[PDB]
């Protein structure tokens, strides 16, 4: 199943997608995914829209 992550840092914007089983595990893949690029903020997500939010 395909979830997406709505990046909103003040370097970073953006949109990006993750082929996962679940929505717990695409979580920490984005988690990674955010850290690797140095957005680092609060974090909600949507199951309506299936998308995580990060914050800065």
């Amino acid at each position: 199943m395909q979830y997406k992550l709505h990046l909103h840092g003040k370097t970073l914007k953006g949109e990006t997608t993750t082929e996962a089983v679940d929505a717990a595990t695409a979580e920490h893949v984005f988690k990674h995914y955010a850290n690797d690029n140095g957005v680092d903020g609060e974090w909600t997500y949507d199951d309506a829209t299936k998308t995580f939010t990060v914050t800065e």
